[PDB]
């Protein structure tokens, strides 16, 4: 039985002031270098204790001990997710309703006909690079979430965002930015109710209101004229026969346009930004694109051939996990790893960049992109390899993101060649979800036509 380690506190604030930065996580990760696999966090009102091993996250993992809870950043992402599927507690009453009306919206069946719109979006961003002038450059993580966007609008809605007829972001993603922006303040604010937040309340109520005026139009869009929005609107609970109410609904389409704007983005850029810094990994990539997209455009079983491009999206999702926290509590009193007794209710935080960083379960080459580490998943030990989450509060979006993922990157690879004409240096911004920002490259045109 031994004592928790726990970083410098400042009187009432606890170790608030620690997290005082645009980049939360990357300061949790030094936190965790210096006090190893556990440590204490302590903020008004609230304790977490934060996991970096794979022999502590593995008992985290066990669903009989440990069940889903909402971090202070879920909970403030309730202001407009409301009791969505990623913001509801297990046993709230929209939750096992919400994950068995959705779930064949998540079938092979439905993954072969989402594969089509997927296609239809891939081509509009070739297009858009094959487009460009001599003496431009492509920006990176804007161009992957205009595509993101897109394709969960047309694959779950069959509504058009149209990104790329847009040269600023569109007016649902500033929105949201700006809502996720907020929250990541309202974590550091000691004083919310001081009367200088009133101009943040009312920005946040406007970005929230954009945001539903949006989700109006894809309704009205669907009853003006078989996908993720008719399962929401038609779909009912096996077990009772009762279907979604309207509110909660809405908080499931925003739910997953949140997934269209952060996620699958930034893994498409974090692989694009490992793949210029490590020019023998993405020379291998572009001879399995050339050998396996024989096609004008690629058809559902070539997308499952490229075993390369997924070994890569898998290689950047372990250093760079995109939602880099989930978080625990005790269901029972317990004792973690013999060592630190829980009460019942007693949160943990899952800090699943140091977990895809153990060298106990990795070895020593932490640090290094090598997607040939993933040539045999079954040598990965239990545990270890967690960026979609646990249990039966897993992302249910995995094959959906890892098929988009795998035809883009695919796509980008068999049409052009990328420069990393800046010599960029990777810069994380932190919104909950990680992407990076500034990212720019040159692409060079094969000459292959669509
Ligand atoms: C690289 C892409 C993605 C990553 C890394 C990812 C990661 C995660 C993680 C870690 C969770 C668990 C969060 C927690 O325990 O608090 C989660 C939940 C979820 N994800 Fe994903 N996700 C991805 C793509 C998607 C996509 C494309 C969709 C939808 C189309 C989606 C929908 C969801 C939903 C609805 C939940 C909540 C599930 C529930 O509690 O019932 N995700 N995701």
């Amino acid at each position: 039985i031994k004592e928790m380690p726990q970083p410098k506190t400042f009187g009432e604030l606890k170790n608030l002031p620690l997290l005082n930065t645009d980049k939360p996580v990357q300061a949790l990760m030094k936190i965790a270098d210096e006090l190893g696999e556990i440590f204490k966090f302590e903020a008004p009102g609230r304790v977490t204790r934060y996991l970096s091993s794979q022999r502590l996250i593995k008992e985290a993992c066990d669903e009989s001990r440990f069940d889903k809870t909402l971090s202070q950043g879920l909970k403030f992402l309730r202001d407009f997710l409301g009791d969505g599927l990623a913001t509801s507690w297990t046993h709230e009453k929209n939750w096992k309703k919400a994950h068995n009306i959705l779930l064949p919206s998540f079938s092979q069946q439905a993954m072969k006909g989402y594969h089509a719109s997927m296609v239809d979006i891939a081509v509009q961003l070739v297009q858009k690079w094959e487009r460009l002038n001599a003496d431009e450059h492509i920006e990176v993580s804007e161009d992957m979430t205009r595509l993101t966007l897109d394709t969960i609008g047309l694959c779950g809605f069959n509504y058009r965002f149209n990104s790329f007829y847009r040269d600023q972001p569109h007016p649902f993603i500033i929105s949201m930015v700006r809502a996720l922006d907020e929250v990541m303040n309202k974590l550091q604010r000691a004083n919310p109710d001081d009367p200088a937040y009133d101009e943040n309340k009312r920005q946040f109520q406007e970005d929230i209101k954009v945001m539903n005026d949006l989700v109006d139009k894809i309704i009205a869009d669907r009853k003006a004229t078989d996908d993720l929005l008719t399962q929401m609107l038609n779909g009912k609970d096996p077990e009772t026969g009762e279907p979604l109410d309207d509110g909660n609904i809405r908080y499931q389409i925003i739910t997953f346009l949140y997934a269209g704007v952060e996620g699958t983005s930034g893994l498409l850029s974090f692989a694009l930004y490992f793949l210029v810094k490590n020019p023998h990994v993405l020379q291998k990539v572009a001879e399995e694109a050339a050998r396996v997209l024989v096609d004008p455009v690629p058809s559902y079983k070539q997308v499952k051939q490229l075993k390369y491009v997924g070994m890569v999206l898998n290689e950047a999702l372990r250093l760079w996990p995109v939602v880099p926290v989930f978080s625990l509590y005790a269901k029972e009193d317990t004792v973690l790893g013999g060592e630190y007794p829980l009460e019942k209710g007693d949160e943990v935080m899952v800090l699943i960049p140091q977990l895809h960083r153990d060298k106990t379960v990795w070895g020593d080459d932490v640090e290094e992109f090598r997607p040939e580490r993933f040539e045999n998943p079954s040598a990965i030990p239990q545990h270890a390899f967690k960026p979609f989450g646990n249990g039966q509060r897993a992302s249910p979006g995995q094959q959906f993101a890892l098929h988009e993922a795998t035809l883009v990157l695919g796509m980008m690879l068999k049409h052009f060649d990328f420069e990393d004409h800046t010599n960029y240096e990777l810069d994380i911004k932190e919104l909950q979800t990680l992407k990076p920002k500034g990212f720019v490259v040159k692409a060079k045109s094969k000459k292959i036509p669509l």
